[PDB]
Order: C-alpha cells, then sequence, then structure tokens
DNA sequence: AGCGTCCAGTCTACC
DNA sequence: TGGTAGACGTGGACG
C-alpha cells in the first residue's frame, strides 16, 4: 500500500484507539515479518501501555507508546490495518480495554514490523525523504531539485529517499494527469510540466487520502481503473495504453498523450 | 479446495 | 552514474 492506504489505517488508530490500554497481544511467530525480537519479547513489551498517537511517514507507521519502545510497520507490499480472527494472516494483534480489537496483517509477507525505542531516527524512517502529504516541496523547490536530478521520473517518484509515499500506482496517475512520460529525464523537464507535476501529485494524493484510500471511489477518469486489464485492451477514454518497465515496475501510460524528447 | 500460469515494496548483485 | 534484472513468500485472478 502506498501513502493513501497507510494515511487511512493512522487516521483510523488516531479516531478509535488513542488512550486506551492493551489488554491483550499476540504477536505472529513469523521469523521473517517480526523483525530483531521474538514475538514473545514484543508480546511482553507492550502488553499493558497505552498509544499515545499514531504517527506516519511515507509508506511507514508506528504507534507511539505511554513508554518506549514504539512497535512500527513497513507495511510493503500488502502490509493491512484492521480495526474491530486473530486473522490467519495477522502478524500484529492487539485488544484494548475496551474489547476493540487491532491488526496489522500481511498475507504475502513482504513486510516488517520491528519494535524500537525511536522509529524516527532509525531505518527505514530515518532515510526516507520529505513526506508527499506532510511536507510537500514548494511549487519552485519542487522543480529546483527535479533539476539536479539526471534520472527518470518515474523511478525518481517511486524513491522513498527523494520523497516518501508515492507507490507504483500513484506515480503512473500523476504522471499521466500531468501528461509527462514515465521515461522523461527529471532534469529535463520544464518548469511548466514540472509545476503540472506538482500539481497533480498534490490532487491525486488528497483525493485518494479523503476517500480513505477507497480505491472505488477514486475519480472515474483516472488511469488507475483501467491498469488492471491486459496489453492491447486496456484503454482510457478511448485513448490506448502502453505497459512498459521502469525502476523494475510495471508502468501504465498513454502514448498518445505522454510524449518525450 | 482440486490445475497451471501470471501479475503483484524493498534490497542486493552487477555491468 | 543510474539502469537493470532478479530475489524475496505467497494470494488472487483467470485461461
Amino acid at each position: 500500500p502506498e501513502l493513501p492506504e497507510v494515511e487511512a489505517a493512522r487516521r483510523a488508530i488516531e479516531e478509535n484507539c488513542l488512550g486506551k490500554k492493551i489488554k491483550r497481544v499476540i504477536i505472529a511467530d513469523d521469523n521473517k515479518v517480526i523483525h530483531g525480537i521474538s514475538p514473545s519479547d514484543f508480546q511482553t513489551s507492550i502488553l499493558g501501555k497505552t498509544i499515545i498517537s499514531a504517527r506516519r511517514k511515507g509508506k511507514n507507521l508506528w504507534l507511539e507508546l505511554d513508554s518506549p519502545p514504539f512497535p512500527s510497520f513497513q507495511f510493503g507490499m500488502a502490509g493491512a490495518i484492521y480495526i474491530k480472527w486473530p486473522s490467519k494472516y495477522s502478524k500484529f494483534f492487539v485488544e484494548l480495554d475496551d474489547g476493540l480489537e487491532l491488526s496489522f496483517t500481511d498475507k504475502r509477507r513482504f513486510a516488517k514490523v520491528r519494535l524500537l525505542a525511536n522509529p524516527t531516527s532509525v531505518s527505514p524512517i530515518s532515510e526516507l525523504g520529505p513526506d508527499a502529504l506532510l511536507e510537500p516541496m514548494t511549487v519552485d523547490e519542487f522543480a529546483e531539485s527535479l533539476a539536479k536530478k539526471k534520472i527518470t521520473i518515474k523511478p525518481l517518484l517511486l524513491d522513498q529517499g527523494y520523497i516518501s509515499g508515492i507507490g507504483n500506482w500513484i506515480a503512473d496517475e500523476v504522471l499521466y494527469q500531468a501528461r509527462i512520460h514515465p521515461l522523461q529525464t527529471a532534469s529535463s523537464l520544464s518548469k511548466e510540466q514540472c509545476e503540472a507535476l506538482h500539481t497533480s501529485i498534490k490532487e491525486v494524493i488528497e483525493k485518494a487520502v479523503e476517500v480513505d484510500a477507497d480505491s472505488s471511489q477514486f475519480p472515474s477518469n483516472w488511469i488507475f481503473h483501467n491498469r488492471e486489464k491486459k496489453p492491447g485492451k486496456a484503454f482510457v477514454d478511448g485513448k490506448k495504453i502502453d505497459f512498459i518497465t521502469a525502476g523494475g515496475r510495471t508502468t501504465a501510460y498513454v502514448p498518445e498523450l505522454q510524449k518525450l524528447y
């Protein structure tokens, strides 16, 4: 999940779970996902504490507790949060003093759950670039840095180091909206296009958050809705969609609108 | 469920 | 450079 999906989970927890003691904990005995601590230790630790606030940066979320260390989640490809089994794919589970349950699942096992004294000072959050939703580069700045990069525009957007939060489909959507080929070099962008990408990134990510990442509420005219179709049968507003790879990720774009020099 | 194949955010080996 | 080609477990969609 990309920024919208995580931001939705953060808001949901900030709304239903703050100020309640953790009465019961269950940590999946998953050597790969539960990173740097035994599910047992991890359990004993947070037991009895209270969530003081839910924080986020990029595709990362952590729970600030009334006392460290704090549990953090790097979603990966299939990470997800649930409030209300323990589901089969649950890796982190807690029942609060009011019967409310919170669970982090990962049906694919590509996520990372850690228990760090300060997630903000260490990987992966420490190397994260400014957040797309919390620290949006001003129009001028955005471009200014777009210049200093001799990299393809998309893989540039998929780099958590540069900017954090954007994912494969959010990248495609914004480039499409701003009518910019994914392979156009960063530095070779016009201060006109740079202001165009800047504006779509904002429209796309906000609306996405605004709808709690519920893809079905996504503007009908977003390429997103047809990026699932197979090559040769994928279209948007009559225009044809092409599937090329960039940054090692299948990239959907429309040659008739997204061109390059 | 039962088949088989393909598509789907890190993180490292390499030209 | 930065470009890439693969690896990593495994569910879900589909011929």
